[PDB]
């Protein structure tokens, strides 16, 4: 398939470069000129307009700054989208992806949302993960092209499924990193190097990953059975963590929300339950 | 060695039970009577006073509610601590452990601080982890007794080292769990079960654990080189996570501190650096 990339920022250039290096006939476009020098040198074709670029591709890959820019560029190319497949690799929300699917359908185009789980430099390597959602046959017809970026993981027909899982994985990653970064700040304040702490932390967190299936079972079942590590005891043990942080001059900012959630769970009567009881406490609607 | 346990709450009873089942001559004490029925039935001896219990053991294991209770009980038994080794398995802070080491030395006793990384039910199984710190020979003379509880990991001569690493590991665990719990709340609000999400999350977080060595290298070196995933882009991508959470009626409480830290890092000029630059931003002293 001939392919088109709209957007030549850091990620867009990596995307186009992976397509070129795989042999796909690739046409690229970007608002600001001078971003396709190496791409054109390697075999790509730089269109002068987005509509031109779109007309030269059966599969249109979009990677712009945000969903608002995306919707603006696409509105300009709406008359030419008919019969093509739109693959939005711009980051966005699940609802924005579902709205784009309906809008694309209104202009005769297929649609897939994508959430890139890798850095630009990893694009094109088999370990690079990109999540996709949308109609299964649309993914099927395009997956060999998407494989140029790395692994292509179809999550389901819901157009918003890729963005949902992308952002949820990011939430899990930022939680883990925030806890690790607080931990290293505590040991740094005591003069202990972070390099020697990493094996202990990795072994520990690897062990903690084994607690996830039981947590998920409790969430889905509503049976918040404890694995001996109950909310009430964990709430009682958090205070030493806060005090030791203050002892070392380390801010408690990263830890306060978990403390409050634990205290709120105890107030709600969940002291004898496991952490699966914490999930529905995050509901605000 | 004859051993003594002070404190028969959930953890203290598990500790004493592991000692009994290993064959150690065990003497136990507790403030409230009636907590040693099964222990005495299995071969333990219940002393009527803490001082009695202490006098019947060369190694005194303490597991009370908190450091304030610990210091009160011990003050009463100070005249009889001479020549014994004190192993405090009550949770506490690094400074409290260092102060107890000095106080114990003042009464002719050796001292080890311990931080229990396992649940009461796992005490006695080889996978149960307890961290220890204090003089290396004191640990050596006692480690075969400590092995009744599970693995005994000596972290160094600093009496506060076990509590420091214990609490740092807890910070990493609570960060990871908070991120996971937010993630499952997002997918739950979309009607997706947590059970099917767990493999993706475990694979993802296992991959993320591979980023730790580079982070630790940057912290120790002060060279906050980016792995392509720079602070500025991660700050720009966090907003979609917040918006998607609001879309699903999910509180953003667990995520706000990481957002603020990222924004603060950008303000401080670290937008092109990796997350290792975030550590020294947590300093308040
Ligand atoms: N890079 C990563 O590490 C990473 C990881 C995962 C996913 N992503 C996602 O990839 C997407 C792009 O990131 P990036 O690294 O490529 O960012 P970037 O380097 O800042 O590039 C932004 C792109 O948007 C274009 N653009 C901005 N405003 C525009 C407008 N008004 N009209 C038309 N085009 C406009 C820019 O074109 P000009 O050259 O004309 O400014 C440029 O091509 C984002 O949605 C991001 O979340 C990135
Ligand atoms: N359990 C866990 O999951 C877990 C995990 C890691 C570490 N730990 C640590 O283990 C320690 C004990 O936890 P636990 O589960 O045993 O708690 P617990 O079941 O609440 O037991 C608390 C103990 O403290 C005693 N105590 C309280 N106030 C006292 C006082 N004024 N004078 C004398 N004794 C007093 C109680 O004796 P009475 O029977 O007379 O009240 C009881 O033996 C804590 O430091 C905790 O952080 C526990």
């Amino acid at each position: 398939r001939p392919v088109t990339v709209l957007g030549l920022g850091a990620m867009g250039r990596a995307l186009a470069g992976a397509l070129v290096a795989a042999g796909h006939p690739t046409t690229v476009w970007n608002r600001t000129p001078g971003r396709a020098a190496a791409l054109t040198a390697a075999g790509a074709t730089e269109a002068g307009t987005a509509a031109e670029a779109v007309a030269a591709g059966d599969l249109v890959v979009v990677c712009l700054l945000d969903d608002e820019v995306t919707r603006q560029v696409l509105a300009l190319v709406a008359p030419v989208l008919a019969g093509r497949t739109l693959v939005n690799l711009t980051n966005g929300t699940p609802e924005q992806a579902r709205r784009l699917a309906e809008w694309a359908t209104s202009h005769g185009a297929d649609h897939l949302d994508g959430g890139i789980m890798a850095v630009p430099a990893m694009i094109g390597q088999p370990g690079a993960l990109i999540l996709y959602s949308g109609p299964e046959d649309v993914f099927r017809a395009g997956r060999e092209t998407l494989a140029a970026f790395g692994a292509a993981h179809w999550l389901g027909a819901d157009p918003g499924a890729a963005a949902l899982h992308d952002l949820a994985l990011l939430a899990a990653m930022y939680g883990m990193f925030g806890g690790y970064l607080h931990a290293v700040a505590m040991i740094r304040a005591a003069g202990v190097p972070a390099t020697g702490f990493t094996p202990l932390a990795t072994d520990w967190l690897t062990a903690m990953l084994g607690a996830l299936p039981a947590l998920a079972r409790g969430v889905d079942s509503g049976d918040h059975a404890a694995d001996g590590s109950a909310v009430g005891m964990q709430a009682a043990a958090f205070g030493n963590l806060l005090a030791a942080s203050r002892e070392g001059g380390v801010s408690t900012s990263l830890l306060e929300p978990v403390r409050r959630l634990l205290d709120d769970a105890v107030r709600a009567g969940h002291g004898a339950d496991g952490l699966s009881a914490l999930v529905d406490l995050l509901r605000q609607s």
